């Protein structure tokens, strides 16, 4: 079944197996996880930029095709990272529009 969930390992893309109260704070903690880490791909982005520059300027350091790699995957981590931050968002748009468990 293509919507059997197939996920890769850790990274959920459910949460829904726990009630929306207890589903939102296991969310908040994951965009916690998530823009903390993003927040070092995205400086690490910056610095290979910058590390490639110096490669550029001064090939004292190397070659900086060689940090094409670095970039890209760096890259490749932010866009994961925040694509994974956007899911969490998503589900919070219906968490937070529905806190109430139904009728009593």
């Amino acid at each position: 079944g293509p919507l059997g969930s197939h996920m890769k390992g850790p990274a959920l893309e459910d949460f829904s197996h726990l009630p929306p109260e207890q589903r939102r704070k296991r969310l908040q903690q994951r965009i916690d996880e998530l823009s903390r880490e993003l927040q070092k791909e995205m400086d690490q982005k910056d610095a290979l930029n910058k590390m490639k520059d110096v490669y550029e300027k001064n090939p004292q350091m190397g070659d900086p095709s060689s940090l094409h790699p670095k970039i890209a995957e760096t890259t490749s981590n932010i866009e994961r990272l925040r694509m994974e931050i956007h899911k969490n968002e998503a589900w919070l748009s219906e968490v937070e529009g529905k806190v109430s468990q139904r009728s009593e």
